[PDB]
């Protein structure tokens, strides 16, 4: 298994949701860049593996789940079974982390990417270790019901450059925003 990473788009006001979907329309580049970004595996001959709550699964268009390309776990306890289209169930974010090292995913797994809600977020930024926040800043206030948690610039160094990340401001739909990448290691 390789790197832990977190992937987010974040409103200023913090929105990460409102009512089981995104708080702005529809970005098609950013979206592309969540694919691009969750998808790409330097490593011969395996894939990244991506950890999400329950209703994050669910707020996937089911026309795009499981995300193709990608080994998709989704974290619940009181699911008895993955969901149709899911690849594995866990019970806590210890325990998927840990099924990385288990003979049937440790030679497949490259990157594992958390792409959230809100708790598994918070809990992963407080993992130990080495860990990378991809974050997307949607640069408006937009009205939401679920929120990132905190991201203490203490410990977590906001990159000067990243191979790959685009560093100017995009824009779509009207909609400004940019791309970060920041690193702690503890
Ligand atoms: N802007 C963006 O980048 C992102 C936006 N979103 C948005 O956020 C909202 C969904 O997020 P949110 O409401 O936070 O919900 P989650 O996706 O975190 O789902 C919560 C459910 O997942 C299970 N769960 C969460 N964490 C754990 C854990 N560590 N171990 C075991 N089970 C866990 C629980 O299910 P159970 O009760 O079955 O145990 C819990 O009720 C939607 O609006 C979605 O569109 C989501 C991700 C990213
Ligand atoms: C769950 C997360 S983490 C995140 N991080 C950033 N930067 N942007 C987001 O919007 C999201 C989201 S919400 C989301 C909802 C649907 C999809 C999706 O349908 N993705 C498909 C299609 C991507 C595409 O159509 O461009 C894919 O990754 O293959 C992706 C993210």
């Amino acid at each position: 298994v390789g790197s832990l990473n977190c992937i987010v788009a974040v409103s200023q006001n913090m929105g990460i949701g409102k009512n089981g979907d995104l708080p702005w329309p529809p970005l098609r580049n950013e979206f592309r860049y969540f694919q691009r970004m969750t998808t790409t595996s330097s490593v011969e001959g395996k894939q990244n593996l991506v950890i999400m709550g329950k209703k994050t699964w669910f707020s996937i268009p089911e026309k795009n789940r499981p995300l193709k390309g990608r080994i998709n776990l989704v974290l619940s306890r009181e699911l008895k079974e993955p969901p149709q289209g899911a690849h594995f169930l866990s019970r806590s974010l210890d325990d998927a982390l840990k099924l990385t090292e288990q003979p049937e995913l440790a030679n497949k797994v490259d990157m594992v990417w958390i792409v959230g809600g809100s708790s598994v977020y918070k809990e992963a930024m407080n993992h130990p270790g080495h860990l990378k926040l991809f974050v997307t800043r949607i640069m408006q206030d937009f009205e939401s019901d679920t929120f990132f948690p905190e991201i203490d610039l203490e410990k977590y160094k906001l990159l000067p450059e990243y191979p790959g990340v685009l560093s100017d401001v995009q824009e779509e739909k009207g909609i400004k925003y940019k791309f970060e990448v920041y690193e702690k290691n503890d």
